[PDB]
């Protein structure tokens, strides 16, 4: 996260850090708890990931220093990528992780509500992007979970800023005209969380941008409400 | 290493990478093979290291990507720190690691010769500092082992550049007046290797500097020849 601040412990209790153990263990991407066995994240996080066995999901984390060889984690039983996903910049940047065991909800770990189709008209004015990613384009993973409040921009505005792309209604953009606050490398798959009528909603999934926090380059997020049917379909038993 | 280049595989076969496994595994410092059970490194590398059990020594490495959970390593049986060591900037920045098993020498892993007391008069003109450390003061560990050729400076010259320190005859300095090539964070404990009469000698141990590669700030190294008695004393059986 560029231009953000350190989070209060457990103020984003749906935020997980997804590690890979290959070759040695490291943070890979963010994610969000959406059900007892389900993390919502970005499809592009799994480039070159050939098996779920090398994945570990860590809930209830503020600082990456909390994560040691003795720290409990959730194994991944299945990676589900959207069948239309090819790459972040063409959309469908969405995946589910089915965990090997169920999360026991507590104050430090609980699920975020999915956006309602009836809230598409809702102007979300209180949105935050969170993660352990870079503070600048060339940097490293941050110890403490960072947050930044970022205004949504309209899809029309966002299209003017990415003239070589197709910004579709399955994407949602957020940023300041002058830049300075944004997601960056390592934040992908994490939430864009918007508080509306005292409830937190998972409005977007951190997906891509041109650089990080640049003037006139809004962050591009997966527009989660366009995928609630897909999520329902994919999270049913057998 | 600042201002260096990628090494040829195994051109520094005495160079090891010392990892810590706590909290998760990462490169800690460089080191040099000086005997079948012995790595020479910097005392200051062990700040906060309470047990040798969390140390792993990896020989025969060019790229950090080679190191995975299935990669063979040497355990550390004992950390021996100079009894006069307090901190890098006051000298005695030297330690031995006694390995749990013996290294089998090969083309990719073999010991570097210690400098001779008779070579103190020798003007070493072919010296190289090597490691996986930062390319700039705020950066991260590099994948490929870097090298940089660096001229030794006299202890008199070095003292003029560090007026708030005591540069003693137990230190040796190396750098360009204009800066630009130097060791940096993560290179400590590694060799300053000087080739003389077709033989490589371990002249220094990467220890400290003010920043990395700055104008008029030579790298400061442990002057290994001042410690050959100590090394002999500490590497004897029982
Ligand atoms: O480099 C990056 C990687 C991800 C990324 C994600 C958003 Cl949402 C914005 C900028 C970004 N920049
Ligand atoms: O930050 C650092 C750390 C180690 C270090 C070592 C030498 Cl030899 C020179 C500069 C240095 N700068």
């Amino acid at each position: 996260i560029v231009g953000g601040t350190a989070s209060v412990r457990g103020e984003w209790p749906w935020q997980v850090t997804l590690h890979t153990t290959s070759p040695t263990q490291r943070h890979l991407c963010g994610g969000s708890i959406i059900g007892n066995q389900w993390i919502l994240t970005a499809a592009h996080c799994f480039y070159g990931v050939e098996s779920p066995k090398i994945l570990r999901v860590y809930s209830g984390i503020l600082n990456q220093a909390e994560i040691a060889e003795d720290t409990s984690f959730f194994g991944v039983q299945e990676i589900i990528i959207h069948d239309q996903y090819k790459m972040a910049e063409s959309g469908y940047d969405i995946a589910l992780l089915k965990l090997e065991t169920t999360v026991n909800y507590a104050d430090s770990q609980r699920p975020i509500s999915l956006p309602s189709k009836g809230d598409r008209n809702v102007i979300y004015t209180d949105c935050w992007v969170t993660g352990w990613g870079y503070r600048k384009l060339r940097d490293k993973i941050q110890n403490t979970l960072q947050k930044a409040k970022i205004p949504l921009v309209t899809n029309e505005e966002c299209q003017k800023r990415y003239r070589g792309h197709k910004i579709t209604h399955k994407m949602i953009c957020a940023g300041y005209r002058e830049g300075g606050k944004d997601a960056c490398k390592g934040d992908s798959g994490g939430p864009l969380s918007c508080k509306h009528n005292e409830v937190w909603h998972l409005v977007g999934i951190t997906s891509w941008g041109e650089g990080c926090a640049q003037r006139e380059r809004p962050g591009v997020y997966t527009n989660v409400v366009e995928y609630v049917d897909w999520i329902l379909e994919k999270t049913q038993a057998v």
